[PDB]
């Protein structure tokens, strides 16, 4: 387990890597 | 729980988006 | 330890790096 | 405390940050 503040920033992380592919698409 | 440099990675790299959201804007 | 998705991220995010570095050289 | 793998990535990912920014400048 991890910080919630750790999981949350690891989210953006993967989200903001799939919109920049998506866009780059 | 995290490690502290885990918790303070995450920090910075959540703020260095946001500003670089407020600097695209 | 971490969160499993914590780990995920962070595995995607080194490989990212090295990808990025392969590219430019 | 975290995964060795997530202590890793965040040092990494927090060197690159410092090395850009030195570039930058
Ligand atoms: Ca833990
Ligand atoms: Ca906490
Ligand atoms: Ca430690
Ligand atoms: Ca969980
Ligand atoms: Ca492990
Ligand atoms: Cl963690």
């Amino acid at each position: 387990s991890s910080d919630p503040l750790v999981v949350a920033a690891s989210i953006i992380g993967i989200l903001h890597l799939i919109l920049w592919i998506l866009d780059r698409l």
